């Protein structure tokens, strides 16, 4: 069976030199090595917390390499990290947590106030037997050992709960995960020691598919823990980046700094897009730039993967959400509960990149499945190319 902890090991393995996260606000530049070292330190702090395989570790943090390995070292634990938007008010985060029954909750110091209010809530989530601070998860980080865990598990065993749209718990496995990183590799054009460019919060499912794949390919993360389009361009240049995970919104704001102007960046290939089709002005004006751009249709359900549409296609298919990606299958479902290859009708979707069911919800994992197929719940054209486009 897969483990995406025992991935972080292989590659650190594998390639042990390599660089695997670069974050220059914070000169942080850290080899797979290193980096597989502290995820091993997390998961000895975890242990040290009570942290047991199945237990769920919330985490809501800025983006860091301590966000990373953290879930890495759940992951050698067989633990359940729960990444949480720290953009949320004290409310929903509460019922997150209950929701969920986390038993340990990481937070980061903008998260201080907002974990502070939980603390002092008429009723605050009692599964929660310890509140972990940054500086406090710092100093437990020193003493921890970096030794690898030895817990049997991976394949089946829950290893996500994200939260989605009360919000529902998509709960995702070691083998979900790791077919859905699978997926990005084998269809994107990304290859070993490439350097790829994470600006977006990582409790986002995308994000999170997108760390994993870059371990498991030997990708360079370059870290913007907080997106600013004033100085996007000139880390680009910096660090030499061939891939940028990217939102339409971003690349607007970004084609609009001066530095774009006269913008010079040979290293850099392409950008992932994320939902909501390109328009087909702003996918021009980046392509008279050499910059080409990969767009797509996931759902947190389908771990950040579904279908992909290749640069080559961006123009020619404008608003089209691709085809499936590698290891996926993706159809319509009549009204009349017929799945078809072409036509119209509701998307449904036949892969291993697929959740495994939500969190305490047994109606809504059931309905959500039909014979093999999840329903998305969105309706959408498929032509005879295989081109999805997706509707209301």
């Amino acid at each position: 069976m897969k483990n995406i902890g025992w991935m972080l090991r292989q590659r650190a393995t594998v390639s042990p030199r390599l660089q695997a996260y670069v974050e220059p606000s914070t000169d942080v530049r850290m080899t797979y090595a290193q980096m597989n070292a502290l995820a091993n330190r997390c998961a000895d702090v975890l242990t040290a917390l009570g942290i047991a395989k199945g237990d769920r570790v919330a985490l809501l943090m800025p983006n860091s390499v301590e966000f990373c390995c953290l879930f890495y070292g759940a992951a050698k634990l067989g633990a359940v990290a729960v990444p949480i938007n720290t953009r949320l008010a004290a409310p929903e985060v509460s019922f997150i947590l209950s929701d969920s029954g986390s038993k340990v909750v990481i937070y980061g110091a903008p998260s201080a106030p907002v974990i502070d209010a939980i603390r002092a809530q008429a009723d605050p989530p009692g599964t929660v037997t310890d509140w972990i601070g940054a500086d406090s998860l710092a100093e437990r980080l020193r003493s921890a050992a970096a030794d690898e865990p030895a817990v049997e598990c991976g394949g089946d065993d829950n290893l996500f709960i994200m939260y989605t749209s009360h919000p529902k718990g998509v709960v995702h496995t070691h083998e979900s995960v790791h077919s859905a990183a699978s997926s990005w590799a084998s269809t994107i054009d990304v290859r070993y020691r490439d350097r790829l460019l994470l600006p977006l919060p990582m409790f986002h499912v995308a994000a999170l598919t997108t760390v994993i794949f870059s371990a498991m390919r030997g990708v360079t993360l370059i870290s913007m823990p907080q997106f600013d389009a004033t100085k996007v361009w000139s880390l680009i240049v910096e660090e030499r980046v061939c891939i940028g995970g990217a939102v339409p919104a971003i690349l607007n704001f970004m084609r609009q700094v001066p530095e774009f102007a006269e913008l010079d960046a040979p290293d850099f290939r392409y950008f992932i897009t994320g939902g909501a089709p390109m328009p087909e002005a702003l996918i021009k004006i980046y392509a008279a730039k050499n910059i080409e751009v990969v767009q797509g249709y996931a759902l947190t359900e389908s771990c950040g993967g579904g279908t992909l549409l290749l640069s080559e296609d961006a123009l020619r298919k404008a608003g089209s959400a691709g085809r499936a990606t590698m290891f996926t299958d993706v159809a319509v479902r009549g009204d009349d509960g017929v799945i078809r290859e072409h036509g119209e009708g509701e998307v449904v979707i036949k892969s291993d990149i697929l959740l495994k069911e939500y969190w305490n919800r047994p109606e809504a994992t059931r309905d959500a499945f039909d014979n093999g197929w999840f329903r998305t719940g969105d309706i959408g054209e498929i032509d005879d190319e295989g081109y999805l486009y997706i509707k209301d």
